[PDB]
């Protein structure tokens, strides 16, 4: 109905398991719609594959470049980068997922998905969804992350696409 979508993660090649989110199609369309496409590949291009570069325990995991795997680069399906669709929705919790960027209206494919309350995102960065199920998945990848974002072990994509 709003989409779900689903993520299967990989350490190392190890599974680690699934994290499904739920995007606000009704609330942020535009930038909901990416984020869907993205985790389809429908477009000929998208996350499966890509890793999380970036994950700050206590803080955030943060992935989606899946062109430069660093943080430097992705893509929208839209173009390099869009606006910033709005602002509505505010990042109140662990398990909000909200669009990384590189200043105003420079969205392109990286996200966060939140592992505490940072209100200071809010006006900031734009939220899009939330996880549904597998948040103790997130939780387990924030373990290799550290203060400065580099992770001990290569968290992948293995897998993903949409559930509803």
């Amino acid at each position: 109905v709003n989409p779900t979508v689903f993520f299967d993660i990989a350490v190392d090649g190890e599974p680690l398991g699934r994290v499904s989110f739920e995007l606000f199609a009704d609330k942020v369309p535009k930038t909901a719609e990416n984020f869907r496409a993205l985790s389809t590949g429908e477009k000929g291009f998208g996350y499966k594959g890509s890793c999380f570069h970036r994950i700050i325990p206590g803080f955030m995991c943060q992935g989606g470049d899946f062109t430069r795997h660093n943080g430097t680069g992705g893509k929208s399906i839209y173009g390099e980068k869009f606006e910033d669709e709005n602002f509505i929705l505010k990042h109140t919790g662990p398990g909000i997922l909200s669009m990384a960027n590189a200043g105003p209206n420079t969205n392109g494919s990286q996200f966060f998905i939140c592992t505490a309350k940072t209100e200071w995102l809010d006006g900031k960065h734009v939220v899009f969804g939330k996880v549904k199920e597998g948040m103790n998945i997130v939780e387990a990848m924030e373990r290799f992350g550290s203060r400065n974002g580099k992770t001990s072990k290569k968290i992948t994509i293995a897998d993903c696409g949409q559930l509803e």
